[PDB]
């Protein structure tokens, strides 16, 4: 319906690429343990400083239309990156920055991008099989505190207490970040469980900032069956919004009517409610479904054996949390009102159901109820003076997190860009089907330099010296940019996931690859 | 009643050439395996990257009308053989730009365009009988996977799962795509129902991205007779507003008061429903709700053998599916939650009644009942790293779906624009009526030379010389653009479903010779 | 009481004349059987291509008002042709052109544009005499195919299917067209009925592309008495609430406040719902009445005999039709879902009634009724491959079915502007009273000569010699601007309905004459 503005050619791509490299060259300056902050102006308060490059990135908007559709698929590579990663993305934003210079730079008459394209996946595929073959696990918790403090630029503290949380708690164990009121950063240890299933409409969000749902002392409404009639909410909902208690949904199939009649109140007066689906999806639904139940003190309805109904509920059947936590994507329950003896009679169950099981599944069903119910949680309360300084620490800590369950769940490379590097070999055995897949082949080759020289660049230094001399030496010796020198890059503690490093780099040549196959860009005339 | 600007001779022509020419070199560019995609701003989030014809003509809108006014025409054309057909829409849209050149070109004072228009529609048809001549029906699944390989520019992943899914589902089997999470395709055989008809109100629809009703894990309510009055909906609307699931309606007839009760649950608290017709006319209607009711688990409401009401609903009398999608011509079912014994046994019934039947038309029907019940849907998921990517390939999918399935309907032809360079010489032999009619013809025949031209000028070379070696070789002889040779077609795959090639042909003659008919413009003053 | 721009003289007659003529302009070049097409913009997506010259006068206003007074003085012309004939708009325009420039030219001191106005319309009265006299009836279904030829743009296939379409049906029968999802026309003849009340209220209007109200599958509600009362459409409202079919209401007299019930069901939750007064004046209104609902199958309510009451009203007493047409000034019924013994028994009855009766004036009544029961209606679907080639066929189809039912009506003349070119002579046997009444004569012999010159103009020759070349021929020879050749007119079959010609003339001359008396124009200031 709107009038269009239509570019063909080189010009279009110009523009691209120009706001391709604004936007890439203000994350570019985050990069590394020499990387500086960026300060993003906030409408409402007091601006942001972040090195997070997600957070640059999505900041980032241009009025120029062509520019911005180059920002704002740079914007999907980091958004990507942060999403499947949790890390990495200042290195997918340069990755992604160089595969879409170089292939506008590659673009004549007799060029095919599509076939450029897909050498470069291919290219990217052997690169991502050779940092597996690099790849070693993790087994040793130095290795943890390593990984963490690169993470958290080069911060020995984070490392130490997020080594310590999954020391307590476990490396596959539920570690939380929130405000703290103190200068100095502390690690509490409290009983808690976390389950992967998230919010069911996102009407529910009351926190702009995380986009989660949190409630404090709030009741909660554990059910066998699926909570749907009007006689089975809204006794419910007399009795807990009148309760002065906000209230918590659990049930197996939330769709149509009941969750709107939700939104209703939610949006209108003001109801604090929240429904979360079971998990589960057999008897072990059940038990979780009875876990918390215990734990959380209330009961369950809509079973087979009891046939306990959601239209007689009483005070006395809903449970009561200190605070719960909804996202997206995973829902948690914090410090459970319950009776200890009960959730000791359930843990003891447990282990006698533990101790005539042989199946090898439901023992670690089993294993993870008990986890659940026994070790509970970590949570890193981070300090400082002031909310920004608060922030800036919390995004460190965040990426530290996330690096390092990365590096539980895949393995650790060498760092510093290094094990980009490292991969120009397998490139150079490669034998391309024509030309324009040797062109994408030669893109990839080129873009593998790219990390390390940000690094070394942010460092004060010519990059391209620092990489031809990690290329002439050992395969374990780099750069330490925040040294100076050219060390043993594992014995000094510089190490990234490997699933960080394959994310940035998939999620770079997937949208870059196909930035640079365009010939025509279509955008809206400004009104 | 607003004021008007009316344009005159060849300045209007002029400006509406310029519009047509605007839109088709936009497209154009996307045509063969050397082709290139088109980046779309889109107003909300990340902006579209495409190859597909159609969906570049109808982005593109201009603020002069007098060249919008083209842009629009060749805008249905690209519309119309994208339904008709599914493909081949840049093909349309070269053509008709071609023919509108050529129609305005030879507009002088002693010609009369509308002769000129029949002349075109009578060299048309000789080309479509010309084409219907060449055409060679596909009987190997070789055939299969390079038709869907050639329509998804020269994929032989997407070939080969398209082939494999129709060996599973059939040639006549029912195809689906939908995204899917990870890095590859892969293909999922279910079970489930699909009838071809659609929703009866346009106010049903919640995802905007395809025109479509999508509900998962619904109600599914089934009436011999019409559900007609409020206290036959209401009751099952008090089902559906208490028990929460979303109800899917298959009735008879809709059309009145409780429709727009519908639709006022629908935009005003959002209640989650839709409304089918029922397919057949007779006891196959009958037949095909009963199988759908024994499927869903629901049963048939206002039957003649045991009149059960639509005012008595009970929660037991509705059918459960996993998922529904209605879209504007047909609806889906998928995963019916029906009693598997209960399914045998009407797959059973229905083979005891094609062992007592040889009328030969009631057998397809009891057939096609069975491969309902029996040989279920195919689920394409595509993978990809980023929506833009997942979507592209999407496209490419459904252009290589619905190009397979013309293929099964009407046969191929030689692929590259080569089908329409083998009836230049069936136009070599019609006599003109007069002047204008030859003028037409002529139009035709130097419009034949088009889809060839614009392939190979896409892979940089220069297309006349291709089009007059193609024309000096044998009649199995054509280009491959991918390859830079001159091959067998038939023998290297490169083939073109029939259907494609003269639906594209007639949607971009009969629009483009109307647009060659014009002496005025009236367009609207802008404000 | 908005401020006025007033202009005297012959600046204010210039701009009209220029406002005039820029619509007639445009209309002009659609004349003939070389008459070209005119683009519309239309704001709700695709143009519309047309040759219809009321469809070109209606599309165009101008900026400048005294512009836009003689355009919307000629548009009044073009739309009273196009409602009392059906067709020759273009050519009433053009003779509207004619006259109001040659009296603007007139127009001195000493001349009175009132006694030139009466000479004008004497002059009209002489011709439209002679008109009357050169009038040859139609006796041959071959002119009926050679009218609808010519009146279509010849073409033989509109023609021929029109011409079997009143073989099947009858000269006086009712043809409809519609839209068709094929390529190429075709023929349905289906049982209906017809007669000539309209809507009584416009709210009813859902299609506003004709001004009509459509329904399909719709319930009939039929009445010898006025339906009244509140009581008496409350129930009928219920059933047609309660069961889902459109409301068709079929009454004596409807003014007062159920239809402003029915209206505010229509507007704001959407009630389906039409009324049309019952035709005929005594006991053919009750007897059509009786044949109706015979043939719908439903009931008359308030009778004399049974006393049947519209507060008890069940489901068996509506009538259910297949489609309803309401449009401004007549409704139709199709496909009646009665009991076929019932209307054949009602045949019968018919039958019986004329053979016992002698009057002459019921029987022709009672031979429509029987019409109406047996006789059927012709249904014209068009064919093409887009809908603006289908609007642009059926506009010729409806332009073709005037024509016809025009020339049944009173008769055929000569075709291509000849039969007002034979009436020059008759001109020349008049006696003016004064000068002026003179000078209004001049005026119309002058534009006698004008459809024939636009026509010649249109194909490209100097339409002065041609006219002065048919002037010097005999009787039954005119030029043939198709084949460029002077032929026997009634021979080759370019003749027109002596009905289109007078109206042409006649509405042309009436609002030309009266535009040729202003002395000043009122217009209001752009604000
Ligand atoms: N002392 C060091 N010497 C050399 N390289 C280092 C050193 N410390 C960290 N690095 C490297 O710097 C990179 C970390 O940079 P940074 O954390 O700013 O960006 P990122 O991981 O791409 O994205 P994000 O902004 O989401 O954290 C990793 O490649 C890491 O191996
Ligand atoms: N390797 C090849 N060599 C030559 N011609 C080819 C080759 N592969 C495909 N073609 C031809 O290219 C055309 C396909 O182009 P493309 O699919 O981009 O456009 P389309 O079918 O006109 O429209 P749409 O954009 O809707 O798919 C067909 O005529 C096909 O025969
Ligand atoms: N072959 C022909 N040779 C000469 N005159 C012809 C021929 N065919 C049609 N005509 C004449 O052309 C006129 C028809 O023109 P046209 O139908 O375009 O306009 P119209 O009847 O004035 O109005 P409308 O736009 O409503 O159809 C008639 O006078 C008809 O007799
Ligand atoms: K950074
Ligand atoms: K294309
Ligand atoms: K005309
Ligand atoms: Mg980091
Ligand atoms: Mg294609
Ligand atoms: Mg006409």
């Amino acid at each position: 319906g709107s009038a269009k503005d239509v570019k063909f050619g080189a010009d279009a791509r110009a523009l691209m690429l120009q706001g391709v490299d604004l936007l890439a060259d203000a994350v570019a300056v985050t990069m590394g343990p020499k990387g500086r902050t960026v300060i993003i102006e906030q409408s409402w308060g007091s601006p942001k400083v972040t090195k997070d490059g997600v957070t640059v990135a999505k900041s980032i908007d241009l009025k120029d239309k062509y520019k911005n559709i180059g920002a704002k698929l740079v914007q999907d590579v980091a958004n990507n990156t942060n999403e499947e990663a949790g890390d990495g993305t200042t290195t997918a934003t340069v990755l992604a920055r160089s595969i879409a210079k170089e292939g506008f730079e590659k673009i004549s008459k007799g060029a095919n991008p599509v076939e450029i394209r897909r050498g470069v996946m291919l290219a990217v595929d052997a690169v991502i099989a050779e940092l597996k073959k690099q790849s070693k696990p993790v087994t040793t918790p130095e290795e943890i505190a390593q990984v963490a403090t690169i993470s958290a630029n080069g911060d020995k503290e984070i490392g130490n207490i997020i080594s310590d949380a999954m020391k307590k708690v476990g490396r596959k164990g539920v570690i939380t970040v929130k405000d703290g009121k103190t200068l100095n950063d502390e690690l509490e240890i409290i009983e808690g469980m976390k389950f992967d299933r998230g919010y069911i409409s996102p009407y529910f969000i009351n926190t702009s900032k995380g986009q989660k749902c949190e409630f404090q002392d709030a009741y909660v409404l554990l059910s066998e069956k699926k909570i749907s009639s009007i006689q089975s909410i809204v006794p419910a909902l007399e009795i807990a919004n009148a309760h002065r208690k906000p209230l918590v949904i659990i049930a197996e199939d939330v769709d149509g009517e009941a969750l709107s009649t939700l939104v209703l109140n939610r949006l209108k007066v003001g109801l604090q409610v929240v429904a979360v689906k079971a998990p589960g999806f057999g008897d072990n639904r059940k038990n979780q479904l009875k876990d918390m139940a215990i734990a959380t003190g209330g009961a369950v309805f809509g079973e087979e054996g009891l046939t306990l109904n959601l239209e007689d509920v009483q005070p006395h059947d809903l449970g009561k949390v200190g605070e719960v936590i909804v996202t997206k994507d995973d829902a948690m329950l914090l410090k459970g009102k319950g009776d200890k003896a009960q959730i000791e009679k359930r843990i003891q169950e447990i282990i006698e159901q533990l101790d005539v099981t042989t199946s090898e599944y439901e023992k670690e069903k089993l294993n993870e109820r008990l986890a659940k119910l026994s070790d509970g949680v970590a949570v890193l309360k981070v300090g400082g003076t002031s909310d920004v300084e608060v922030n800036e620490k919390k995004d460190r800590v965040t990426d530290a997190l996330n690096a390092t369950r990365a590096a539980v769940e895949e393995g650790i490379v060498l760092g510093g860009g290094c094990a980009l590097l490292r991969c120009i070999p397998a490139l150079d055995s490669l034998t391309p089907a024509n030309e324009d897949q040797k062109i994408g082949i030669e893109i990839i080759k080129r873009t593998l330099k790219i990390p390390a020289m940000t690094i070394a660049k942010n460092a004060g230094v010519e990059g391209s010296l620092i990489v031809e001399k990690i290329m002439q030496s050992s395969s374990e010796v780099g750069y330490d940019a925040m040294a100076g020198d050219f060390v043993n890059m594992v014995e000094k503690g510089i190490i990234d996931p490997t699933k960080v490093v394959r994310t940035a780099l998939l999620d770079a040549a997937g949208v870059a690859s196909l930035l640079t196959t365009a010939e025509v860009v279509v955008t809206e005339i400004p009104k």
